[PDB]
């Protein structure tokens, strides 16, 4: 029973997150715990104040006709509860849901461990013979309590696109909108467990720079090798068989050579001392000792200005 | 209530899909929020547009008579709730829910990292006294929005199949469609996560051709075929027992055998060179070190011309 | 309210396998989706073909008295949706569903991965104060698709036990039918992957009797010992705690020894070399280079043909 | 509308166990499908036989008064649905559901592979005006089917504590039974599994003591040790974060001093074998060559005494 | 239909916990099945004793008007089913549910295994046109069973904040109770499975001081760190990306230089014996053996006061 209007009836929405949690960066989605508060002008329930009754009349959702607000991006038929309904003398209504779904808003890995993310909620509205115009009412929009959770993020800001965009879809336009939730990942946790332990083996590897034989060079070499498939397993799991390249699984792969050429060096120094030229041996061996740090601090730099200083 | 007609009742569908998401490689399944667009002529509510009411008359489930539409390869009871419904006058009805269900549809790992998909979704409907045929709307079936996400899958295109097929089901008729979700998979996480690897592991064990020492050439060849296990294994896990042969798991297999004979090789170039004959050992050796790249870089020609070229 | 007889009410039951999958090897269950077809004379609700309405009267379940058919074996309160109800003029109901629940039949793991299965489904009644006999209609348990799946299992066929069994459960008598699906594993995905690769770590073990150094000869039959564990861990875990002997828990099993007697002849082939009687010492390895294999490939005839061939 | 009583009015259990499954270790739960068998006099509904009707009168739900039996240790709201009810003309009603919950019932892991289970279901009643004492009736308590399951465990007895505890909970008395399902574990495939593949490893850790080798004693102790945590792990996985001390988690934890010992021997062979004192390098490892395995045998003597034996 | 009040309605709540279970670390969350105690006066529908009825009078949730309280951190619309409804004649309410939600919590894992921990319930109640004051009734608050479990986890108090907090929540004003579950950590299977385990191969790692040989002072303290990595990643993974240190991160991770320095030094004892001056290597070696243990017990001392004593 639609709202007899007389242009493109205006609603009124605004969402304030109670709860933020289980941000799963694999499936990249996320469970949202919210209220939801839209309102109207039904003139065909404006109710005479002094005449009857109280300020507000209290209604029941079958009572009144109600705008259908379906989230876009939503695994399933969102969760919602009503909290209150309450019609203005105008013929204006106050609705108030208090929902929870779980969000499928894409991410960006491209700065894995230092990344940050911009998430989103959407609400789409279909019409029938009156236009249906959604839009935002910002004392109900501040929605996001001094307690927004978000477990291993940093949360910036839930703001939201003023302007809906209105869609031609099915002989009927829908009128879309766009609550952003923008969030910075708390890297860190990332360094002691992943970055610095990474790093660590990656140096054992090459302390056979300092060292003529080959059977503790290999147990070198290749040891930590070993290792490294270890962080490169750990980290290729945390995370989507992304299209693109991440950070790091950059420097998780420029990694892999300089055991490449770490396990050639030592296999070199050897069918070259064994050829009794020692002469170029701890020749060689001896320029690795500065050729590997240097390329690779020179490589981190030429590989992190390529990501983050572009 | 059914239509009483005087022929088999088309009925017009459509899916728009809305969401793709969760395609599990192991059980075969995905998961899809879409659009379900139903109609047909229901004469019996045919309703004089000038003498009553409105263009159109919004109807609830239990008032109009509906055809059960129930999806063929999927697990559960699918999962929709109701749009809208909307009668023509000519007694046309138009019918739209937003259904989410998981779809059993089979997928073929023949070319694992390297394999294109096609996906299904069914919707069978049974008779009662008037037959059912059921049959597509392309206007509502061009579902699929420029959002579909589908995690490490490229989608290709979202068709259906005009002609349906009408069984001979227990003594009633029923008619199903065929709803056609073509992928390709973001082979590339891949490389320098599996490929790559993979490939390093199996040269440094093949180092073991420039050497002469049994004890750092096992430490070698050995230490290596373990660290393969670690990929055949990251591997055979995140896909099902097929019961055919995969690439990954030919070329995975084919590896097996180049550290069996480069185990075969160090082993050989020690009872032939403690038995005081290294005329022949660093012969042998020596040859390996072509023998075993070229049969290898042959073997991967010929089994991969023998899985794409054919 | 139900149907007023002069005997027993025989119930007439079939079953239309729309989808197979996941068969779960460790939890020995599977779901199963597929159609539920019953009928039954109830003379009361016969019905005038001429002096009223059609050939056959379409009811809900509210209206018709129903023989509550539950399923025996199942996890839960199986999921079905109702199909079509139709009553035909002598009284004779015809009942269809399109249930989907998850089956708790047992496995017989002895041959574990060329082992075939046969599964079951149940549909016990319980009678009040006429008492039900169940029974099968063949047209309507021909069921099974030309499309059921079942990754990794070829499917054999689907039958079912004709004579019910009528039990005495609680002072009223249910009775219980047998549908039985039968199945054979797709052993094969399993050599590539477990047996092959399994079998070739073993011969690598044993290349250390054709070696003098123990150095070479620990980091050859210990490296293996690692790798064998990677595969005894791998298979004992797709499949449960059985209280019986797998035959691949065999042969497994069996393999520890060889690497045992292995680790033995490489030891012995020192305090025995070491005492300075190389006499012994490439006397034993000699011979252990036939020993080996034979009793294996003999204890493998041995474990062979006492698993399939009694 | 609860029956007018003059005293605690008794209402009769008893529970058919259909199926068992899914025990689970980790979380110390599990699922059962089951009958529920009540039955009290509620003279309320006493029919005079002869005067109408029949025998006895089939109720529906909502017509009786039926007691409100929750089950108290389980996860969810319990899955039932009603099988039938039938009304004595005493005036006593005949229930029985057929419910499947998951029952959270706690382990005794102190003797892990060798241990036996005894669980729990408890059904709770809540009193009104009228007390009620529920209790069993043992011709529908014998429930356990000649099928029931529980995949690894060898089933023993489905008993129940024939009197009740009645509680004081909130002004109101309720009255609580204990149904109990004793069990015990099928360890065995805990044997070519776990047990031995652990010893073996243990075994070549300790082959050491016949070698003068420190480059192959090291890659003897070690490579074994690393083999073991692949055993701690692949156990402390199937198993929960008890806060006491399990059978297997002792003799794991018992195993990896002779290791530790294990590995210090082969140290001290060395810095006495290189301090040209070969003396007592070869009396040691001498030795160990029996200390070892006798402290092991009598420490797990000493050990399964300490478990079992008390 | 609220009731007519003269000032802000108190609303008397209560929680009595019948189950706890799963407390997720990883998610911060953790499931609760418990009752819930409403109470308030409605003198709208007080009774006269006498003039009809009884003490008290059973309601319906539809009949009398019920205050919506809704949980503030949970997933999902709580589970609740109603218990029972008791209006005194004064028009006193009595209600009671026993619902079941997961509830999120946040955890401090900065002492991660020997933590203890303040876990959250909630309850908001959003105002209608007479404002709504929730506050606790310690009768039905003392709730805990004696049988409340949380794996894992040793149970201090449930107590809760009796001063609730008004809130200005979008134009109306809701009241939020804080009810407190306070745990301890059962520490200790973290330490013959995490602790110990850890300890005993960095002991290991350094037992390469009392050694010549690099070619087994590599094979030394370079497997050890391999299995160290075993343990970071045991650890790593049953624990959330803390945007913080951990006390188990930190000395796991002050664990990874104490293998970087003790391979530095084994490779320095190289390097400065191969140049011919062992003067200074076993000069080094030497002093590692105490500078190492020192250091580590010493910054053990400095580390673990540094997180508990302070
Ligand atoms: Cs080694």
């Amino acid at each position: 029973p639609p709202p007899i209007a007389d242009e493109p009836l205006t609603v009124n929405t605004g969402i304030y997150l109670i709860e933020c949690y289980s941000l799963d960066d694999k499936a990249e989605t996320f469970k949202v715990n919210a209220f939801l508060s839209l309102s109207w002008k039904d003139r065909r329930l404006a109710f005479d104040p002094v005449r009857s009754g109280v300020r507000v009349k209290t209604y029941e959702p079958e009572a009144i006709w109600i705008p259908e607000i379906r989230f876009v991006n939503v695994e399933n038929a969102r969760d919602a509860d009503v909290v209150d309904i309450s019609v203005s003398p105008d013929g204006t209504v106050q609705y108030l849901e208090r929902f929870s779904a779980r969000v499928l808003s894409p991410l960006d890995f491209r700065r894995y461990p230092f990344d940050s993310q911009t998430l989103h909620i959407y609400l789409i509205v279909r019409s029938v013979d009156t236009r249906n115009i959604v839009l935002a009412v910002d004392l109900e929009k501040v929605g996001k309590n001094d307690d927004v959770f978000l477990t291993g993020w940093d949360i910036e800001s839930f703001t939201a696109v003023v302007k809906p965009a209105n869609f031609a879809l099915e002989d009927r336009l829908e009128s879309k909108l766009d609550y952003q939730l923008r969030i910075s990942r708390q890297y860190f946790s990332y360094i002691p467990n992943i970055i610095l332990p990474m790093l660590f083996i990656l140096f054992i590897s090459w302390t056979a720079f300092w060292s003529t034989s080959y059977e503790a060079n290999v147990t070198l070499v290749v040891s930590t090798l070993i290792a490294h498939i270890a962080f490169n397993i750990l980290v290729e799991t945390n995370l989507p068989k992304t299209p693109y390249m991440t950070y790091t699984g950059a420097i998780i792969f420029m990694i892999y050579l300089f055991y490449f050429v770490a396990v050639i060096e030592v296999t070199v120094q050897h069918y070259l001392k064994v050829e009794s030229q020692p002469a170029r041996a701890a020749s060689i061996t001896r320029a690795s000792r500065i050729a590997f740090p240097v390329v690779f601090l020179l490589a981190n730099i030429i590989l992190a200005f390529l990501f983050f200083g572009f």
